[PDB]
């Protein structure tokens, strides 16, 4: 399959070179996989999700995404137009308030929730969790991410947006999950992207067009936008049977575009997520 005039990020993950505008992907499109987006919620009624999204848990008064961030991330995972895995199903877990903030205890609860909840869902091709959030180092936040990964879920987390070593941020600093840095359309490390030896992979993160609340769309930037590209790609690869939840981060790194990125500090991986699609 091919999507013409795709958002640049989608094109980039299906090309060995920057500058292309077509997203090439297998028609299976992540069907049979499930991705939990742990964030400010998801506007499930957005036409772009085609009824494939639903809220399963909130830690606040409502399950509504009153912010937009969660809906944007979910759109990059699995919306029709802006999504990597266009037939996956999406589950929203609202651990962040409508200001985009949340306490560590709530975030931890949301991760434990997913580890249990996945046992009540029909996801024959596997389960992914996308965490576009983070804060200062916390061993208990890292431990919750490690548990989620251990339980059989492919955990993708944002590196953070402080142009600093991700070792001082959580859950980015948890080695057992897949920590994702951001790149721009010219194959440079995004100016805000964290870096460091704990990074596993880079994905498109600068000027990412996706779904927004009120049935709208907008372009925003962050390692928050890179993470759902990798989460979507994981779901896509699991559906194809190329990898499992336990080994998906390693498979993505193994099959990545290598050495294409500029402005990568010594000690940080030069690896950009790539779907290896061959028609
Ligand atoms: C410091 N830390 C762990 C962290 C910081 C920022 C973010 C992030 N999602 C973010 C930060 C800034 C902005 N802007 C627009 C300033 C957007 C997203 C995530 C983690
Ligand atoms: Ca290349
Ligand atoms: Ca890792």
């Amino acid at each position: 399959a091919a999507q013409t005039n795709a958002p640049w990020g989608l094109a980039r993950i299906s090309s060995t070179s920057p500058g292309t505008s077509t997203y090439y992907y297998d028609e299976s499109a992540g069907q049979g996989s499930c991705v939990y987006v742990i964030d400010t919620g998801i506007e499930a009624s957005h036409p772009e999700f085609e009824g494939r999204a639903q809220m399963v848990k909130t830690y606040y008064y409502s399950s509504r995404d009153g912010n937009g961030h969660g809906t944007h991330c979910a759109g990059t995972v699995g919306s029709r137009t802006y999504g990597v895995a266009k037939k996956t199903q999406l589950f929203g877990v609202k651990v962040l308030d409508d200001n985009g903030s949340g306490q560590y205890s709530t975030i931890i609860a949301g991760m434990d929730f997913v580890a249990s909840d996945k046992n009540n869902r029909n996801c024959p091709k596997g389960v992914v969790a996308s965490l576009s959030l983070g804060g200062g180092y916390s061993s208990s936040v890292n431990s919750a991410a490690a548990r989620l990964q251990s339980s059989g879920v492919m955990v993708a987390v944002a590196a953070g947006n402080n142009n600093a070593d991700a070792r001082n941020y959580s859950p980015a600093s948890e080695p057992s999950v897949c920590t994702v840095g951001a790149s721009d359309r010219y194959d440079r490390r995004s100016s805000f992207s964290n870096y460091g030896s704990v990074l596993d992979i880079f994905g498109p993160g600068t000027d990412i067009l996706s779904t927004w609340i009120g049935g709208s769309t907008r372009s925003i930037s962050g390692t928050s936008m890179a993470t759902p590209h990798v989460a979507g790609l994981a779901a896509y690869l699991m559906t194809l049977g190329k990898t499992t939840a336990a080994s998906a981060c390693r498979y993505i790194a193994d099959t990545a575009n290598k050495g294409d990125l500029s402005n990568i500090p010594f000690g940080t991986v030069n690896l950009l997520a790539y779907n290896n699609y061959q028609a």
